[PDB]
């Protein structure tokens, strides 16, 4: 019997378990978590007026209910317990635990109040407990985000939505309440390069334009020459920079000229402008505003790069949500790290120079792509590993598993959530939402969560 274990619960954890329980009729799969409950971004990032993205969980449920797989919630791998003692229980160890940062914006003023990094914000609305105290200050009536991806347009999205629609979605009722009495209603998504250039897709782009009470801002002398630069292209961006045409260069009709013209809200896209500072409010307890520096485009296809004429701009707004990506961090100083691209270095999901030791998802490949994207590279590594076990080049030894690892869990008083415990907490969730119509009210509290389950 081989003994397997996988380090986060994400799609990356939960793609590679299925792989193997499927593929290998007799090994058995441990999965550690370091949140109490499993399903990573699929539960704290995935925007809860998303809820049709969230089905996978139902995949993910089956392979947990399994005889040959078990869950370990509330575990802290590099804390609790280290990467070297998982190599010395288990056969093979699979690190797939995402990307845990935010790229750093890094100029004069990043650190005044109202300034905030997306990823922070998402955590706030999505019920991650390490920011249910966040209390974004939402009475200015203006907001800037830095950089033109779907996070981007996520988080405009759930700043500008008519409050009532969020209501019966899975949001926080703390954060459903602040958006309830918040002013903004001007949004500015500043991009360095130009349209042709943005990282957000058509789904995306498309509810943006039909979003209920808004109306959209996008100057028409940035969008020369595109219908041009775009003959060669292929269906999916052809597509995206036509949308973008359309509503940049063409009159409406009768009733959505009128839909924009009765709308609370705007939101418009800003080209070839980069953050150089957060400007303070007179007496420097606020953020009053950001000068922005303007820049010219040098170089040809995908590696065009921006740069600087010498002119500013200064704009004026009370919120900052820089939304320039997220990266990935070292979780233990014996495992390789790559600081440079931000990745566990490893040749399709071998870590370099580390027998037994495997990798999956955001952390093997860097952190972009969907949920499908990381589904089907999960499938890879797990073909890699069940190919060296079945030709011998694992340890050729029986190993403990969770027999040893628990006992150390123990003695260090680590108390791990099992999927009977989560199964718990989620009917908790469940009639918790039941009173105001929600598919559920989300837990945020650790020490009330361990408390329900008896400790
Ligand atoms: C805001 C946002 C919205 C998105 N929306 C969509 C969408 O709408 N559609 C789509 O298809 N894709 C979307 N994606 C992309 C999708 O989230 C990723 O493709 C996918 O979740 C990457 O999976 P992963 O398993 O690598 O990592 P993650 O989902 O991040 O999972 C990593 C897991 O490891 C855990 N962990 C971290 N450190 C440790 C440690 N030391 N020990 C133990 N456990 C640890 C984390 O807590 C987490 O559970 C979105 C991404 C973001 C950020
Ligand atoms: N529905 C979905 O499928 C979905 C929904 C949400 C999230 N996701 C995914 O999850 C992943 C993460 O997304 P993300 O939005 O945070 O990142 P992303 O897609 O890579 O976009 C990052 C943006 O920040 C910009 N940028 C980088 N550094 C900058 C700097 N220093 N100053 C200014 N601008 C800077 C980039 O501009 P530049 O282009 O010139 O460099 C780009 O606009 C993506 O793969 C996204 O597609 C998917």
């Amino acid at each position: 019997t081989p003994q397997i274990c996988v380090v986060g619960s994400g799609p990356a954890g939960f793609y590679t378990a299925q792989h193997l329980l499927k593929h290998h009729s007799r090994a058995h799969v441990d999965i550690y978590e370091k949140q109490l409950v499993p399903f990573g971004l699929v539960r704290f990032g995935v925007a809860p007026d998303h809820p049709e993205v969230k089905n996978v969980i139902n995949t993910f449920t089956q392979t947990a209910r399994s005889d040959r797989c078990a869950f370990y919630g509330n575990v802290e791998v590099g804390r609790d317990v280290t990467v070297q003692e998982l190599q010395d229980a288990y056969h093979a160890v699979v690190l797939s635990y995402g990307a845990e940062d935010h790229q750093a914006l890094d100029i004069p003023g990043e650190e005044l109040p109202g300034v905030f990094s997306a990823r922070a914000f998402v955590g706030w609305y999505n019920g991650l407990p390490e920011n249910r105290e966040l209390a974004p200050d939402l009475s200015c009536d203006t907001a800037v985000i830095l950089g033109q991806g779907n996070v981007a347009l996520d988080v405009a999205r759930i700043l500008l939505t008519p409050p009532d629609h969020l209501e019966k979605t899975d949001i926080t009722e703390a954060a459903l309440g602040a958006l309830r009495q918040s002013r903004v209603k001007t949004v500015w998504i500043v991009g360095r390069r130009g349209p042709l250039q943005v990282a957000f897709t058509i789904k995306e782009l498309r509810e943006m334009i039909q979003l209920p009470g808004t109306r959209p801002m996008l100057d028409p002398a940035d969008f020369l020459g595109l219908q041009d630069r775009i003959k060669e292209a292929a269906r999916p961006r052809k597509r995206l920079m036509e949308l973008l045409l359309r509503t940049a260069t063409e009159k409406p009709g009768v009733e959505e000229a009128a839909r924009r013209a009765s709308a609370s809200r705007a939101w418009g896209l800003r080209f070839f402008r980069s953050p150089q500072q957060v400007l303070p409010s007179p007496d420097g307890r606020r953020a009053a505003g950001i000068r922005l520096a303007v820049t010219r485009l040098e170089g040809i296809g995908e590696a065009t790069r921006a740069v600087p004429t010498g002119d500013v701009e200064d704009l004026p707004c009370g919120l900052v949500l820089s939304s320039i990506g997220y990266k990935s961090r070292p979780i233990d100083p014996s495992v390789p790290f790559d600081p440079k691209l931000g990745v566990v270095p490893n040749m399709e999901g071998r870590v370099v120079d580390v027998p037994g030791l495997y990798c999956s998802g955001w952390v093997k490949r860097g952190p972009t792509g969907v949920i499908t994207t990381t589904m089907t590279d999960s499938f890879l590594t797990g073909q890699i590993l069940l190919q060296d076990l079945k030709a011998g080049h694992l340890p050729s030894g029986p190993r403990p598993g969770s027999a040893f690892i628990k006992a150390l869990l123990d003695s260090r008083g680590v108390w791990p959530v099992s999927f009977s415990d989560w199964e718990k907490l989620d009917a908790e969730e469940v009639s918790r939402g039941q009173a105001s119509g929600k598919p559920r009210e989300k837990l945020l509290d650790p020490q009330e969560m361990l408390r329900l389950l008896g400790h």
